[PDB]
């Protein structure tokens, strides 16, 4: 997986390689005979000596060994330390290489400082060929000589094998690599400006779908116009393929896994936004009927990919409340979505728009303190497929959408949107529902760049090392609506797991009380947290994005978010 | 779910109940007012409150909370006490219920003394209805009530929610409960002995239907014959459906989930025994077709499901090498299967015969030591329906099938096993093949009253307590076969993980040296073991079956395996 890489000592700067296999320390440069990779099971791979670096248990000896030997070969980075079984640590004596325990060894990558296993192993997937897409399988044998990246032939083009062992079995598939240029694997399309991958005979699960266009520099196929629903569903292009389209990443509805706007739908209504199969939360395109079909998001299926050809407060009338350059008044008279359309057109205005969460956030808090009656919205659907579109003609950018939405029924011309909840997340309705409105009207600073992104009127930044507890700074989270968007923010961010951020939240003393540095009012722990007391509290994206999860303080690390003008 | 209990304190000998929403001791008198009881999520059911155990740390507070509250309502045991969020444990002042750390107290359920956590939560999965065969959600309300177990209407049978809200969602099913009679949710066959339930509108994992049935008292389908095969082909049921046939529980290799000889089958070509997609290790069955299909394990397919109507030493020839009454020559002429057979027929015996893996040892390590080579069996298949058969009648009860076997052919006639590895695993072979060949002819205390089962001239036993380790006795691990049988004994025990098993090996001090309790020739570790040195070292079934992890030898509790007279 990607770049090779030198192991320098920390304490003497030689480079470890293997002599008549043992471990000798070296002059640390970059020749052929130091560059060391990772391949999978944990297992650092010499990739002259096309040998592994493993532990002899059955006291003990550090030394190289064919690469699938029985003998110990995993490692696991431990703070700059590299443990191995029973966690014996990797250490040089007199320059020579040993493993002991408690061994205070530091060793960091060549040209850097980050730890051998900073970077982590991403699977390369393959198409075509017999194996169905199955991951690249590293290393692999073939007559003598171990591989442990994708071959050359002309084989149509990269090759790798599948399985752990290509003697036998004989399965291989066709290298999916990222690339800058659209060719090769992809089809260009100037229409849309994106260039598609179609894997049709692959088997996948939708993370692992995901997960091949994540390391591909793609996204998940999103389709976001009817010109892209009616394309597709032509062409072999695969029967039933995976899309973007899930609920499994975001905190609770749907969205595109590129957080494109969801707003074109078509929901296949045997598999509707509601599922029919309780927690089957990803979804699927028939290129047949055409329809979206939601579905168990472990299901082997193949699946579609694309990317990008890259190329102050103000003053108003008496009630209604400000919000930067616009101002909103609730409407209690409760009406359907045409009385209140037409009825704000008759105030010289529209039903409201909202295109961050800061505007959901005031039209919450400012305006209330009903939560559970639904208020109407300018977002509105008039034809199949269906296209929810603003009332007052401005770009959807944000979809809220609470769980299971948008629930668009089967058919049915007019539907009319609505928030409630105490997030203010919005569902479809009935566009005849008597429902209260928000109608919006016109009315009357951070360090420059870059990495700062402000929220309403506080500054966000995205400190980027993966750096220990308390470094940099303690982030507080005081509401349900900060914690909304610092999701959005680590979402747009990193993808998908692998990266942890830093909460202020800690227990010093081992009491079992967590609090900030100097009221917990708000509190979105995790599954069975904290489940042990005197903790350092971090959050991640994927499932349970943005819940909160006990770590150590002392061995763990994780990148920062941090806010000003507070 | 399963039975409600009482929670008695350890040190006083009273149980806790609520009053007005607080905990106080109590005199044990086991009413229905201090029954207690698990519902999902790790959360205490208290019966006639209808409310969950929880805590409040927004300082610290412990009392009773309506169970859908954000409140920290989750509870695991260690080693008989209970802790909770940030591990505060229940404890009691005064007979006052209040949670604080570092509480050495202690709480049994009533009427016994197996801790709370002894008793897993057991899912019951549905049928019929509209959630197609989710699991029953507990507890769920229905106007007021909170129903923590199935209710019976007249709804056809008994019902539950199987989603944590009921009101909305309206998702629902039928309870599938263990039962003692073989109606209502079976149907009866006389023909083989066995009540089936054809679970047709559901769609679970592999692991979900075998926990489903697991929890029904009966286990996965298994067809040995071809009336079966017939019969289940006919029957208006599930088209396409989960069967016990899988690779993934088993050491290597394909078996019957009841353990079952697996000696008829039925391959699908396209989906065969050395699967298409790599990884699919769980089959089933094509009702249509009638053949059996390779599949990936997490796939939601439908069911069946059955379960039955409950009505030392000799002396041969020279050159003959003697095991019990029998007596096995091994030739080193390679000779097709049929001049073998004929051969030995020659020497008034027959091919060998297999019925235990001690057979498989004295086979393996008292004729040779070169593994490498196929030598001969007496099991051979002669029909398209696949069946199985040992050359001199005896019944089939081993099938120690390697990995991916047995590849039985499409429609090829002839169907002739071997022997291969180091273990001395059987493989399908064409029978024109020229192999070396084992025959067998006929030759010349514990006591089963206590559990023991004997195993060659060793009995073993399997004690029945969580117990720490140790405490009854350090079982040591000596050849790669005595591993293969305790896999046997373990499988045959417990099903399916859940449940682990003491070795003997262990690391005193930290060194990171494991060693038996009075040399470690043979080891058996599991991936990335040993994690971490200074531990006391478990193994359990299911996936990784027999495969060694480390353990805290405090807080950690295993079963016992025993042997003697060897």
């Amino acid at each position: 997986a990607n770049d090779p890489f030198t192991i320098v000592h920390g304490n003497t700067g030689k480079c470890i390689k293997p002599v008549y296999g043992w471990i000798v320390a070296d002059d640390c440069d970059e020749t052929e005979d130091k560059l060391w990779k990772w391949v999978s099971q944990h297992r650092l791979f010499h990739l002259h000596s096309q040998k592994c670096l493993g532990l002899d248990i059955t006291v003990n000896e550090l030394r190289m060994f064919s690469c699938d030997s029985s003998a110990m070969l995993w490692w696991k980075c431990e703070h700059h330390s590299l443990y191995g079984a029973a966690r014996y640590r990797l250490a040089l004596k007199d320059g020579h290489g040993t493993a002991i325990s408690n061994a205070s060894d530091v060793w960091k990558k060549g040209g850097s400082e980050e730890s051998l296993c900073d970077q982590p192993y991403h699977e390369i997937y393959t198409r075509d060929g017999n194996s169905y897409g199955r991951p690249c399988e590293f290393p692999f044998l073939i007559d003598g000589t171990w591989h442990h990246d994708c071959i050359l032939d002309e084989h149509s083009g990269p090759w790798c094998a599948t399985t752990l062992n290509y003697e036998y079995d004989r399965k291989w598939g066709i290298c999916l690599k990222p690339e800058n240029g659209c060719e090769d694997n992809w089809e260009k399309n100037e229409q849309f400006g994106s260039c598609y991958q179609f894997n049709t005979q692959t088997a996948l699960s939708w993370k692992e779908a995901y997960v091949s266009c994540q390391n591909q520099g793609a996204d998940l196929l999103s389709i976001n116009s009817a010109a892209e629903l009616t394309y597709l569903k032509e062409k072999g292009i695969a029967k039933i393929f995976w899309i973007g389209l899930n609920q499994l990443y975001s905190a609770r509805g749907w969205e595109w896994s590129d957080h494109k706007p969801l707003n074109f739908l078509n929901w296949d209504p045997d598999r509707p936004s509601a599922p029919t199969i309780g927690g089957s939360s990803c979804a699927r395109m028939d290129a047949e009927s055409g329809l979206w079909q939601s579905f168990s998001c472990e299901a082997q299926l193949p699946y579609v990919c694309r990317k990008p050809l890259n190329n102050s407060d103000t003053r108003c009338d008496a009630g209604w409340l400000p919000n930067n350059g616009f101002c909103y008044l609730l409407v209690n008279e409760s009406n359907s979505w045409d009385k209140a359309h037409a009825k704000c057109k008759a105030f010289s205005s529209d039903l409201i728009s909202i295109h961050s969460l800061a505007d959901v956030e005031v039209v919450v808090t400012k305006l209330h303190n009903d939560i559970k009656e639904e208020v109407w919205i300018g977002l509105k659907n008039i034809n199949i497929p269906t296209l929810f579109q603003w009332s007052d003609g401005t770009e959807v950018t944000l979809t809220y959408w609470d769980e299971n939405e948008p629930n668009v029924p089967y058919n049915k011309t007019p539907n009319c949107v609505s928030y409630l909840g105490e997030l203010g997340q919005w569902k479809v309705q009935s566009c005849e529902e008597k429902l209260k409105y928000v109608c919006k009207r016109k009315g009357e600073m951070c360090p420059p760049d870059e990495g700062w992104k402000r929220h309403g009127e506080t500054c966000y930044k995205i400190y980027e090392d993966e750096v220990p507890f308390g470094t940099n700074c303690n982030l507080t989270i005081t509401s349900r609506f900060e914690q909304e968007y610092l999701n959005d923010l680590m979402k747009k961010y990193d993808k998908s797991l692998r990266k942890y951020f830093w909460t202020g939240l800690r227990d010093v003393d081992s009491c079992g009380e967590y609090n900030w540095a100097t009221a917990v009012t708000f509190s979105n722990w995790n599954f069975l947290e904290p489940a042990s007391p005197g903790g350092c509290v971090a959050m991640s994206t994927g499932k349970s994005v943005g819940k909160w999860e006990v770590k150590d303080c002392r061995s763990f690390k994780a990148l920062s978010i941090c806010k000003k003008m507070s």
